[PDB]
């Protein structure tokens, strides 16, 4: 009593998926971005297309650009894939992985110095998903140590243990600082959704790769945390920012972070094998993924970007919400059955296809306004990598072979 598109659309959807991976956005990361000046890949493009090799790095981004390569080698196959991750993994840990202290720093110059070195979870978290992936790509054994070393710099020196949850950044020897923002954007707040989403979404990772007992727990607690403060039930979306105690400290919206968490949630739960803790998560996603269907979409089914905290709709379309919407819609069909869940990813791939990848440039626009125009935005930078939009379509193919495969 499945209702599902039939086999002709599954196939012609996943053949689109699999073009816009391969021949667009894997295509650019591999030929526009590696620097041959200084090693690795530059850490900015402007919106013209010319990189800039001579631009700091960001340690988020170079985390991307390995995880993105290593997932596609892993799925793909294609020689090239491996060549391009190892390139990023070798620069990420010559500069980015702090030898003496620990952990990675936050951005680094060109020619590898470190220029912020500040420990932040959130860029910790990136090193771990990263490293566990290029381990789970190429049985990498060094990869796996310094993903765990992390793992064990972050429990160590920022798990808060009465509250739940974790303090967001040290400095470079791990005494913490006020500080936790990730940019201006941010609420100056002790505790972040952000933050503690991708400490989820690394420890699922490394998990993975190395099922350690107290990692489980840390991880189950990530999951219970989330789950009890930060989901909030009256509203289908996820509180923000938060104090130590996990006391709400924000009333914005942000439909690209609801989606994503719906699909990872339930990720990290079925990592762990936890069949107890599912049915709340799948409730608690579903929900996310339904808000989001509901107030998150322009009438084309692209996803808006946030409702801020005085009220305002922001209905610039960025890129990775569509991305996020893509994967998480695909994934509230899988495990609702209710194919309008599987329309709603079909809408926001049309837009996707016609509105936000840029054809003539390469890659996708970061942002596309209301009515259509592009904004004359990087299209690398510090916070727009390969990742969600790669990580999306390898996500989407996967789960169409699946479906595909229930004839
Ligand atoms: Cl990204």
């Amino acid at each position: 009593t499945e209702t599902i598109p039939d086999v002709r659309r599954l196939r012609a959807l996943q053949a689109e998926v699999h073009e816009e991976l391969t021949e667009n956005i894997l295509k650019f990361w591999a030929t526009r971005t590696h620097d041959p000046v200084h090693g690795g890949f530059v850490g900015r493009v402007g919106p013209d297309g010319r990189p800039h090799p001579e631009a700091p790095r960001g340690a988020i981004l170079n985390a991307r650009i390995l995880w993105t390569f290593a997932a596609a080698y892993r799925q793909l196959g294609t020689p090239l894939y491996r060549e391009m991750a190892e390139r990023a993994y070798r620069y990420f840990v010559r500069h980015f992985v702090d030898a003496e202290h620990g952990g990675v720093y936050w951005m680094v110059a060109a020619d590898g110095r470190p220029l912020d070195t500040r420990k932040h979870v959130y860029a910790q978290s990136f090193a771990i998903y990263a490293l566990s992936e290029w381990h789970r790509a190429t049985g990498g054994e060094a990869a796996l140590a310094l993903a765990r070393s992390i793992y064990d710099l972050i429990e160590t020196h920022c798990a808060d243990r009465v509250h739940g949850g974790y303090v967001e950044a040290c400095d470079r020897a791990w005494r913490p600082l006020e500080d936790a923002r990730l940019s201006a954007k941010d609420a100056p707040e002790p505790r972040s959704m952000n933050t503690h989403l991708h400490v989820l979404e690394a420890y699922a990772n490394l998990y993975r790769v190395w099922p350690e007992t107290e990692l489980a727990a840390r991880l189950q607690a990530l999951i219970e945390l989330f789950l009890r403060a930060i989901y909030h039930p009256a509203t289908g979306h996820l509180i923000l920012f938060f104090d130590e105690r996990w006391r709400p400290r924000s009333r914005a919206v942000s439909f690209g972070h609801d989606i994503e968490a719906s699909w990872l949630l339930l990720e990290a739960v079925d990592v762990l094998g936890q069949a107890t803790l599912r049915p709340r998560v799948q409730q608690a996603s579903l929900h996310l993924a339904r808000a989001t269907l509901a107030e998150g979409r322009a009438p084309d089914g692209s996803l808006y970007y946030e409702i801020g905290e005085q009220g305002h709709l922001d209905t610039d379309r960025h890129w990775w919400p569509q991305a996020e919407a893509l994967v998480g819609f695909l994934n509230a069909y899988q495990e609702s059955g209710e194919v309008l869940f599987y329309e709603a990813a079909e809408d926001v791939w049309r837009y996707i296809r016609e509105r936000q990848r840029d054809t003539r440039g390469g890659e996708w626009f970061a942002r596309v306004r209301d009515d259509g125009a592009p904004y004359p935005d990087d299209k690398v930078d510090f916070w727009k990598g390969p990742y969600h939009n790669g990580r999306a379509c390898l996500e989407a193919i996967q789960r169409l072979r699946h479906l595909l495969e229930h004839v």
